[PDB]
């Protein structure tokens, strides 16, 4: 039945259970119920939950394929993870990293001086630490004292100038020293050019450093969906490395490939994101390095991943509450009976009536036009509101039944921002799966396009051809329908732009084991105040002249203006987030 | 002479004096020596400039083309400006514009609880607020206590849903109710209100006796309307709307709100206007298809009310970053390596080189590269080596630029302090580009096809060349002078969307203000600490710096001696901003 693909993004990592999403770990515990737990501790609003068991799940296969490709092809190199913190560097997450990782010696990437000081910090000692990007005097310098520290960290070469740099501190700091690094240009727009590179081992063996030069790397980019660029700039950076030892760089013992490794985010049949396997990213990398160090007959280098997007994508899910159902209204008493109609309509009720399977699809053309003139008209002046109005119900009613005799349905309002947790969909194409927490054991009938509280249209997921998206019709009032955005554990909370103020949702960190699942490390969602202040904004004047402007008032009552303030403090230290309307009052004699 | 399109998009609003960028107010204060000072005060790294001038400029200039329009077609209605926050909440911005637009009785627009309650704090006593978004019973109870409070506020309904919680709300609050304002659906633009919902969202009001508060429709067509044709098509079909809704009985119905749209110049290029349409044309339009509109249906000519957010907030702000290095192509003979027996793809390579002339020259161009391609494709063979690879790449770079020379690129890479996902979103996320210029240096001609790129590890952060944006700038040593680059128009929905990609945050920022006696820094907002910025993560300052010193403390690959050295400079190094210093 309906699975919203999760065999495809999902991979064995959720699975449906009783007609709910679940973590195919333990008892496999329904998110369903965990955000229901949280909603009763007072969580309302869209919640962001952390897996650690994922990340875990993540890591050790990555070291599963590699190690399982490496036995394959009989590979002398070793293996090694590194975690690029800029996929991710929330606590949330890389706490976990660290820690699960650390019987894999799972190392940590660093591109900026608020980075590398992180990674001095939560880095497991021995595993290694990278540092691509820019460098100055400081960040290179607080490399140096990394190495001091007693940390394994390799300070990667961007430029010539940044390796001089590194030559005269070098002469300036301690016994103690950082590994070389050296970033190569493929020209297969940053790195060094091959006679750069001749220079760059020159000036090393000038100072008396080849023993700091120990790797090279090169980055393709994120999400690369096709493997065979991967291939192609694998092969170069082979031969430059041999090329490299053969110069005199005995110490060059390894290439880091960087990131690239793709994440499935496709969740629909016929549609998937990367055209390869990560045992064939692993097998093709253990291979061509292999050859190459055959043919050249030197030593197989150490292998070195930055892959962050595919071990951090789905340790996260956002889960958010539907508010309101806007759906498409058109009930044939709506129809404004007019004493005398303009010929334009008069034609599209000729048309609702005499419509039948034959002259449907006819019709259906005929319809639509009607309704283009009408609106035209309008727009002249030459029909009044209830015309146009009667025209759109009448279109629509015949459009209908013409898809009836021939042989969206919802726009689901989510309260979450479209914007903060999910910024690669505005940003690029970047699709996330899609799909409700509960309700899964029955089929959905509603084609829908779900869209978050904004004001900006740009804000929301519609509905398309090659996109599918059916929703169940649930009654928001009568009971809780929750979507969840899957995968979003990769560059989205770094990318939360926060567009209309709407701070980062509440996040939470399920830990799960054969006992169950336990709720932990909640991180509530900032209230109106906190956000207003972390623009720099003075809380305190706000309210002086908010609670000001109610006493000065002159349209309400002491009584009142009383009662005024406890509302507004009771606002003001609430989240921003919107809650479900619910029912309203039935302002007619009924029963 | 090279004024980077500083007519274009700068308006009288910026100019050049000598050989450098100023703000055309008073004496011309240029922009190169506010920033000389605030780097002397000690704030180096990447700065952004708030011009309030500016911000006044463009308030006087809207109300002043939309007054004139008005005057030329004795429109009878009136005109109001609203702010929408949504393109700016930044106090440095928000504070200035309720100070500077009050004379003008200049409104805001909220569409969050957030922006709502911000609003009610700034917003002038009497300018009118209008709140737009989805609204839950709470966003609609504070919109109410708004009112109480005094304030001149318009709840604008999405959806019959929301009239709904407005009706019922009202009869539980107190007298003084909001403003009630009603988002028209469009047939020519998504959100709104239908035709046949706009005609029951008038019988409920009626119902419940509250066509007193139904005061204005409202009707978005999106940020940055480049074609003036689609505004014309939806302003006709809004004032028919508003005219059949006061035949509906909607007698208070008074005002159509416009929304935003109103685009803004940001072309630095000749022939490549941003915008097809004036200022002064879109105010004629408006004024005048409304003037039509009630004079046919023989109506009240409504009031107009407009909610641009961009054209105000764009050319208040100011990026000046400076350039850190600039990197170029280090290809010269010298750069060969003479080898005794080479593979005879480069032997070519040498000839082709030394054979080159006018006569030849395109055609060894051509084979110059396709014996690049030859040499490069047997190194990923295997078949010749990195000597013979930088020889291939050097002669091919010789004979080609021998070759342009002869026949009748990117010259440089600047590397600028700052960065292009923080300050300059919108070129990241859409195609949105913003003028660019040197500080100084004016008064000569730049030589230098330039390709701008920040300080970031992914390559998708660069302002690469291009034949529409042929961008040059000055060839100048880093190390011997200093060189600055100014982003302009990135005062609007920049700071906002400021993503801040590998934490860099925000930039240091500063309130220039100008007078007859000069300019006067002042409300000087500095870059946060790199502690500072993980603690905004949520990470526990005091337990890094523990464990930091702990590491240092049991190191065994230093001494005392060394130890408290490290503490030091590690301290140092905390409390400072994570941008870059020097080269
Ligand atoms: C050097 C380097 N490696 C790896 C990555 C991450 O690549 P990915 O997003 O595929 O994990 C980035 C970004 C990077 O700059
Ligand atoms: C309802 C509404 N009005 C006005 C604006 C502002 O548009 P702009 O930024 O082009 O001035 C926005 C955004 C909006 O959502």
């Amino acid at each position: 039945m309906m699975d919203y693909g999760i065999d495809i993004w999902g991979n064995e990592n959720f699975i449906i259970k009783n007609g709910k999403v679940c973590i195919n770990y333990e008892k496999k515990p329904a998110i369903i119920d965990i955000v229901k737990e949280l909603r009763d501790d007072g969580y309302k609003g869209p919640l962001l939950l952390r897996f650690p068991h994922l990340i875990q799940k993540q890591i050790e296969n990555i070291y599963g394929n590699f190690n399982k490709a490496r036995k394959e092809f009989g590979y002398k190199g070793g293996f090694n993870a590194v975690y690029p913190l800029k996929v991710n560097q929330y606590p949330g997450f890389v706490k976990n990293l660290v820690k699960l990782g650390k019987d894999y010696n799972y190392g940590l990437e660093a591109g900026s001086k608020a980075e590398l000081l992180l990674a001095m910090a939560y880095n497991n000692e021995g595993a290694p630490i990278t540092v691509n990007g820019f460098k100055d005097r400081e960040l290179i310098n607080i490399g140096f004292i990394a190495a001091e520290m007693g940390h394994n960290i390799t300070l990667t070469i961007e430029g010539l100038n940044e390796l001089e740099a590194i030559i005269d501190i070098a002469k300036e700091r301690f016994k103690p020293k950082p590994n070389i690094g050296l970033r190569v240009r493929l020209h297969s727009k940053f790195g060094l050019t091959s006679t750069e590179l001749i220079e760059a081992v020159n000036l090393l063996k000038e100072n008396k450093l080849l023993e700091q030069f120990t790797m090279i790397h090169f980055h393709l980019g994120s999400q690369i969906t096709e493997i065979h660029p991967l291939k192609k700039a694998l092969n170069e950076a082979g031969n430059i490395y041999t090329e490299l030892r053969k110069m005199g760089a005995k110490n060059l013992k390894a290439i880091n490939l960087g990131g690239g490794l793709a994440v499935e985010y496709s969740q629909f049949k016929n549609e998937k994101s990367r055209n390869y396997t990560l045992r064939e990213y692993a097998n093709d990398v253990v291979f061509i390095l292999k050859n190459i160090a055959e043919q050249k007959k030197d030593l197989e280098p150490d292998i070195f991943i930055e892959s962050g997007r595919f071990v951090a994508a789905n340790h996260a899910v956002l889960i958010a509450p539907v508010l309101e159902l806007f759906s498409q209204e058109y009930a044939e008493n709506k129809l404004i009976l007019k004493k005398q109609n303009p010929k334009l309509i008069d034609e599209l009720y000729d048309l609702y009536k005499s419509i039948k399977p034959s002259n449907a699809l006819e019709y259906l053309h005929d319809s639509i036009d009607h309704l283009e003139s009408i609106l035209t008209l309008f727009d002249l002046g030459y029909v009044d509101l209830q015309d146009r109005s009667n025209a759109e119900i009448l279109t629509h009613l015949i459009t209908k039944k013409a898809i009836l005799l021939l042989g969206v349905q919802e726009r689901y309002l989510v309260n979450f921002s479209l914007f903060q947790s999910m910024p690669d969909f505005w940003g690029l194409e970047q699709n996330f799966p899609i799909m409700p927490l509960d309700r899964l054991d029955e089929e959905p009938t509603r084609s829908a396009s779900i869209w978050d509280i904004t004001c900006d249209s740009d804000g929301e997921i519609s509905y398309s051809k090659d996109k599918p998206l059916f929703l169940h019709d649930v009654d928001v009032e009568k009971e809780n329908y929750f979507l969840g955005f899957f995968l979003v554990g990769a560059y989205q909370e770094v990318l939360g732009m926060k567009h209309n103020l709407f701070t980062h949702p509440t996040e939470a960190i399920i830990s799960i084991n054969e006992k169950g699942y336990e709720v932990e490390g909640i991180i509530e969602a900032q209230s109106i105040l906190d956000t207003l202040e972390d623009l720099d904004y003075d809380i305190h004047a706000i309210m002086d002249i908010l609670n000001e402007r109610i006493s000065n008032s002159k349209l309400v009552n002491d009584k009142q203006k009383k009662h005024i303030l406890g509302e507004l403090y009771l606002f003001l230290n609430d989240n921003g987030y919107l809650k479900s309307i619910g029912v309203l009052e039935h302002h007619h004699h009924h029963h």
